[PDB]
């Protein structure tokens, strides 16, 4: 129930009304536990149902192609012609095709593991609290913990709840937040007041989050909240969420088939108007049951030939080749849809640690005293390359290489190092990488001092397990590490008591090694060693020391700067008291200063050109981090979001100061701002939606816990494989091997992917609106149906189908990444594209009504029936209006619909090569390009001719077409149709708009 870090540590046992040493009655967890209920996070269980499926059933490729389904299983019931066997096929191949894409959408989706899951691991089983009927401390289920009780953490626990400090059993209380600042670096708490109410978790160093975890020490707490009531439960609550997907790509083939839909309802109203003849004509009466079997007949056949069933198809092998395609980057895709959603993006926020940047503190400058006298200090300083705990990179003076052991101002500076340390370095043969143990601060130093190789011991032949450690273990074997003076916060520094291990001179070279904020150590030094050599600390020393402090601290290299000193003749190890850190400020007096270090957490190599490049691709990178403002500018500087000298006022914020801009100037402030620093995890999707609020397609890219509910917002969200499993379950793709650039690789993907679905939907369209055409004189001129549903399914499914996919195959746009993203208002089809494939899709609906119109009025070869009335074709009892009798039910015949069929795939084989481009002509661009649009035309038609010369199939369809007769026609009416797209291309390529 506390609303406060800002109360004292009396107000809040007040609160609750609770002894700090006693803790709850049995009564008052009664009640508390009534009120607030129990200590965690409800399970993601928002909607499910195994009826999934019970709602993709929605758009036209359902509703649509329904009825379609029934009302042409009604039909395939009263089939009583001669083929009452080959009957109900339709019924069957409309919803076996129906069932089929409709599974495809639920294997995908019984996929998504839960982000709400993998962040309840934060949860720890059990909970140390005092309760007040017993004197001992009790581990209870953490969720059985209500506000209020008195908690007990220490080392290695997970916090339970959020908790108000109230006492620190240790003499540093060190906490893992990276949870929710996603810096794993130890924050040292404390018990005070933290009086601003609108301070963020950063900022509330006397609270223990729910989810963290203790680095070291030992604290009690008064739980201040608990379940959803945390820092971690608004984690959660922006997991929820009931907001369906609603990808870029998916929504403009949403109301397409919202257009299509009523173009389909709206022209089965359109033949009506054509037809209907029978209210006033037809004698009032000729089989009445003639006109539901009519109306419904080229009504289920108009839903056909205008849905593409084969394009979902289609489409999903796009994605998924791309997805393999993307594997290979190691660029792991989850969701098949997003693939493409990376190319039209505008804008990607970043997460900076771990993500930017490797995540391993390094020691990337360091200085040692190296003249003096007078008025006058030069420092010795080098540079040290290396962004990773490994013991790779070289130590530099000048840009130039060196040996440090050519320096014993640095075979000490080492020592210290090696010694004022708790770290280690780990070779982790599995991930075949090292790793630290300790501190991130510390194992830097670790690390530091094996790059040194101050003694210049041999390394090379070591085994990598075995190099891991090799020259901090030189070090540690000259000097026996008595005791440690632990950090306290009085004193901002850490030291540690020495013996040495070989003299038996009776010359005792003890000393204690301190390291710690640079101002309070160099004020405790009395000396300056310079090499080997000891002298004053004079004023101008002093001077020069601090002046390059303050540099290294603050410019473009921001550096955590660190001073190292020695205390030459410490006390005696029986006159100091190792109980009380109060003391240690004093053991740690007379010092003489030996040099200074600076650490960086450095960005990835490759981070840099990838910023420049999605430049030139027209994006946008903006950093949001909950590390602090200077260091995330000066990162942001490195990688080139800042130049270096740019002055970066009005482009960077804190959490904190983007939340007193007022609402619209923070909406704004997104427009141009690059970093957010020190922010809580919900800013970064504040401003993923501020983005979003300027219709801008945006990714979140990286691998925190809090970085999961932007990774969400985010059209596109990207986790780093070395991340979370939270943030790797709330993101669309992984990045398994870390590698920034290959982003940039996902979008070039992307972009390629969409140019060819919409040169693809072209194509599969063209020939929708285009058997819609035949469909419409095979009955307004009450033709013979030239076509049925069972051939435009298997052309629409199968042999535009593979051609489709060979528009997949499609060259990669070159150049595709000079330009910038596409608009999201952007038009698919044109009000002159539209008139093409409208021009081309007109052409062929006639071309094979025309080839049932040509084994008849003009029929060379069989039953021909010349400029014969075919209004009529019941007609055939009473052969008055037309003689020829005994010639009755030619009608039915199958080599009529053989001509138009195998006119229209003749066609869609050269509509599959003017839909080898869009403006580009076959007459200056070579048909023969895509050795695999060939593979896919010969598959094509070497099918359609297992269509026609094959056992149980033709039978479904119609008779074969021979050689010399149903071919040279099927030829003949198919090449103007190159013609057409060619004159309808010069169109656009000789005086179009351009
Ligand atoms: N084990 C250790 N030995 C020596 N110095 C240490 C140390 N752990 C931390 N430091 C030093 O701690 C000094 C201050 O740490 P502290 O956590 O008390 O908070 P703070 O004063 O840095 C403010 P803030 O958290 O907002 O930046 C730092 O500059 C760091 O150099
Ligand atoms: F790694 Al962060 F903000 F969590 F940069
Ligand atoms: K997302
Ligand atoms: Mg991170």
């Amino acid at each position: 129930m506390e609303a406060a870090h800002s109360k004292s540590t009396e107000e809040c046992l007040a609160y609750f009304g609770v002894s700090e040493t006693t803790g709850l009655t049995p009564d008052q967890v009664k009640r508390h536990l009534e009120k607030y209920g129990h200590n965690e996070l409800p399970a993601e269980e928002g909607k499910s149902l195994w009826e999934l499926v019970i709602e993709q059933f929605e758009d036209l490729l359902v509703r649509i192609l329904l009825l379609a389904a029934c009302i042409s299983f009604v039909l395939a019931w009263f089939e009583e012609g001669e083929e009452t066997i080959t009957a109900f096929v339709e019924p069957f191949v409309i919803l076996l095709i129906l069932i089929a894409n409709a599974i495809v959408g639920v294997w995908q989706e019984r996929n998504a593991e839960n982000a709400i899951e993998a962040l309840k691991e934060y949860e720890p089983e059990m909970g140390k609290v005092y309760r007040a009927d017993r004197k001992s401390v009790q581990r209870i289920k953490a969720r059985d913990i209500v506000p209020g009780d008195i908690v007990e953490v220490a080392v290695g626990d997970k916090v339970p709840a959020d908790i108000r400090i109230l006492s620190i059993k240790s003499t540093t209380l060190r906490v893992d937040q990276s949870i929710l600042t996603g810096e794993s670096v130890s924050v040292i708490k404390h018990t005070e007041p933290v009086p601003d109410p609108r301070a963020v978790n950063q900022d509330k160093k006397n609270m223990l989050f729910s989810g963290t975890n203790i680095a070291a020490g030992k604290a009690l707490g008064i739980v201040a909240t608990t379940g959803v009531s945390t820092e971690i439960g608004k984690i959660r609550d922006q997991m929820a969420a009931t907001e369906q997907d609603k990808t870029p790509l998916q929504q403009k083939l949403d109301e397409f088939g919202e257009q299509l839909s009523k173009v389909i309802s709206l022209i089965c109203v359109a033949v009506w108007l054509i037809n209907i003849g029978h209210f006033n004509d037809p004698v009032h009466g000729g089989s009445w049951i003639r006109g539901a079997i009519y109306y419904f007949k080229i009504a289920v056949a108009l839903a056909v030939a205008a849905i593409p069933e084969g394009l979902p198809a289609v489409i999903t092998t796009c994605l998924a080749l791309g997805t393999r395609r993307m594997a290979k980057k190691n660029a792991i895709v989850r969701s098949l849809p997003s693939v493409e959603t990376l190319g039209c993006t505008s804008v990607i926020c970043s997460d900076k640690t771990g993500t930017l940047t490797t995540n391993q503190m390094s020691v990337c400058k360091m200085f040692i005293i190296d003249k003096v006298d007078g008025d006058f200090c030069s420092l010795n300083e080098f540079s040290i390359t290396g962004s990773t705990y490994a013991p790779e990179g070289e130590v530099l003076k000048n840009d130039k290489p060196i040996r440090s052991g050519q320096f014993d101002g640095l075979v000490e500076l080492a020592t210290i190092c090696a010694l004022c340390n708790d770290s280690s370095l780990d070779f982790n043969e599995t991930k075949g990488v090292y790793e630290k143990v300790g501190e991130a601060t510390e194992t830097a130093l670790t690390t530091l001092v094996e790059k040194m190789n101050v003694f210049n011991t041999e390394v090379r032949n070591l085994s990598k397990v075995e190099r891991a450690n090799a020259c901090n273990s030189v070090i540690r074997q000259l000097m026996k590490k008595e005791f440690t003076l632990e950090f306290s916060r009085d004193r901002k520094s850490m030291s540690v008591y020495c013996s040495p291990a070989k003299s038996s001179r009776a010359a005792v070279g003890n000393k204690m090694f301190v390291k710690g904020a640079p101002e309070g150590v160099i004020d405790r030094c009395n000396y300056v060693r310079v090499g080997t050599t000891r002298v004053p600390m004079t004023g101008p020393v002093k001077e020069k020391i601090l002046s390059v402090i303050k540099e290294w601290g603050t410019g473009r290299d921001t550096l955590r700067c660190l001073a190292l000193a020695t205390r030459d003749t410490p006390p005696k190890r029986e006159e100091m008291v190792l109980d009380d850190s109060s003391r240690f400020m004093e053991y740690e007096t007379d010092l003489t200063f030996v040099g200074v270090v600076g650490m960086l957490d450095p960005p990835r190599k490759e981070v840099m050109g990838s910023i420049q490049l999605c430049r030139d691709a027209g994006i946008r990178v903006i950093m949001i981090t909950g590390d602090n403002k200077g260091t995330a500018i000066a990162i942001c500087r490195r990688i080139g979001i800042f130049g270096e000298n740019e002055e970066v006022a009005d482009r960077a914020y804190t959490g904190r100061e983007f939340d007193d801009l007022p609402l619209a100037e923070q909406r704004e402030a997104c427009r141009r701002a690059c970093c957010f620093a020190r922010v809580e995890p919900s800013h970064k999707s504040k401003i993923v939606e501020y983005l979003q609020s300027y219709d801008e397609i945006t990714a979140m890219t990286g691998d925190g816990v809090n970085d999961a509910p932007a990774l969400k917002k985010a059209e596109i969200g990207i986790a780093m494989g070395s991340g979370t499993a939270v943030a790797k379950t709330a993101s669309e793709m992984v990045l398994a091997d870390d590698n920034f650039s290959t982003i940039v690789a996902a979008v070039e993907e992307g972009r390629a992917i969409y140019n060819n679905m919409k040169q693809f939907i072209r194509y599969l369209i063209s020939s929708n609106v285009g058997e819609v055409v035949c469909i419409f004189l095979t009955a307004a001129l009450g033709l013979p149906e030239a076509l049925i549903p069972v051939q435009l399914l298997w052309v629409n499914l199968v042999t535009d189908g593979l051609p489709a996919t060979a528009l997949g195959f499609n060259p990669p746009d070159l150049d595709i990444m000079d330009r910038p993203p596409r608009s999201p208002k952007e038009p698919l089809i044109s009000g002159w594209l539209f008139f093409r494939y409208m021009a081309i899709g007109g052409y062929v609906g006639a071309a094979t009504v025309g080839a049932a119109a040509w084994w008849f009025m003009y029929a060379e070869d069989g039953p021909g029936v010349t400029y014969h009335q075919l209004t009529h074709f019941m007609q055939c009892t009473e052969d008055h209006p037309h003689f020829e009798g005994l010639d009755c039910e030619i009608f039915e015949a199958p080599e009529p619909m053989t001509m138009a069929l195998s006119v229209l795939v003749t066609i869609e084989m050269c509509n599959a090569l003017n839909s080898l481009s869009e403006n580009q002509s076959l007459m200056r661009m070579p048909p023969w390009v895509n050795i695999w649009l060939l593979g896919s035309i010969c598959l094509s038609m070497s099918l359609h001719f297992l269509i026609l010369y094959v056992d149980p199939l033709p039978m479904i369809f119609k008779l074969k077409a021979l050689d010399l007769t149903q071919w040279l026609m099927v030829l003949k009416i198919s090449l103007p149709v190159i013609g057409l797209d060619e004159i309808l291309k010069f169109i656009a390529r000789n005086y179009l708009e351009g």
